[PDB]
């Protein structure tokens, strides 16, 4: 087994207080909803299940600081709208799209702790998912060295390949 | 070949290698960085406790490596490690009372993926697979469904490298 090393009610949304899970699971599935089509594409890729979409964006959405979802928080406040049964999403539109909170804080806390239900294997796919945020990150942070970069790229690219290879 | 490590031309064992790598991450790695590796809510001590054993279970190829890179912006002197930042400013610890919460540390077992090094972590999911695959006990449709979404997944990841 493995889990996301980032792990109550401390956060605020529209005058109310929530747990950073909730948080987490709000702020995936405004992102679902609202984010281009060719962000999302590029974010997630193509293929999904709306269930493998959430979770897979909740693990990278679930990695950031406390700073950076309180900033997302308040920019998608007034898109989301979280009731006892659901959470609503609404898009550019004004259409509205409902999630049962129930089904997707279970969906969450499957993500959270890499289970796929069934099945004797860490959910390798939502690890990779949040593997791809670490990476993102990371390179971000080399920016102003392209040794540093370089030296990341290589090194993960043959990590990568040799996972290739197991599968071939 | 050398059985401990060289660092700015001071022959050093694994634990300060250890401990010396885990305080660069620390004071180096961006918060974004930080909280996607070990979490938020620690301590100051426990960051670097987190670090260090996660740090500690890299290979050493994989950490002689890292030792490389950094060796610029750390330095190891009688009382302290000294990181320097990209700023120039200085973080300074107090290297006796680091290397003792080192062994602290040691006996941690934590549960996250260890992605303080994204080849350590990929290397444990491809060997997490491995196994899952050929244990043909259960299901062959999950196995195949399995083999196919991982094998999709690795790609979107390849994409990021291009």
């Amino acid at each position: 087994m493995a889990q996301i090393p980032t792990l109550l009610y401390d956060f605020t949304l529209n005058g109310m207080t929530v747990t950073r899970d909730t948080v987490n699971t709000v702020v995936a599935l405004e992102f679902l909803v609202n984010a281009s089509p060719d962000l999302l594409s590029l974010t997630i890729g193509e293929g999904l299940s709306e269930e493998t979409k959430f979770k897979h964006l909740l693990v990278k959405h679930a990695g950031m600081t406390r700073k950076r979802i309180e900033e997302r928080l308040g920019r998608i406040s007034r898109r989301v709208s979280v009731t006892v049964d659901a959470i609503i999403i609404t898009n550019r539109k004004g259409q509205r799209f409902e999630f049962n909170r129930k089904q997707y804080l279970d969906i969450a806390k499957q993500a959270m702790k890499l289970k796929l239900p069934g099945i004797n294997c860490v959910d390798i796919p939502t690890a990779l998912a949040f593997l791809e945020e670490v990476l993102a990150t990371a390179l971000k942070d080399t920016e102003g060295s392209q040794d540093d970069r370089m030296a990341l790229k290589a090194d993960t690219s043959a990590a990568i390949n040799h996972f290739r290879e197991m599968l071939k």
